[PDB]
């Protein structure tokens, strides 16, 4: 398990923000799902 976010976890225009325990992707202004699916 060595940095889980290599490209981005969300599947849209997002951005990365993780660390060695976090985990968290910037999603956009309005949109649902954990990686921005919705
Ligand atoms: C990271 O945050 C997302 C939501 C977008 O604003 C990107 O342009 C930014 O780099």
């Amino acid at each position: 398990d060595v940095n889980e976010c290599i490209s981005n976890p969300c599947q849209n225009d997002a951005t990365c923000l993780d660390q060695i325990g976090e985990f968290q992707c910037i999603c956009m202004p309005g949109y649902e799902g954990v990686y921005c699916e919705i």
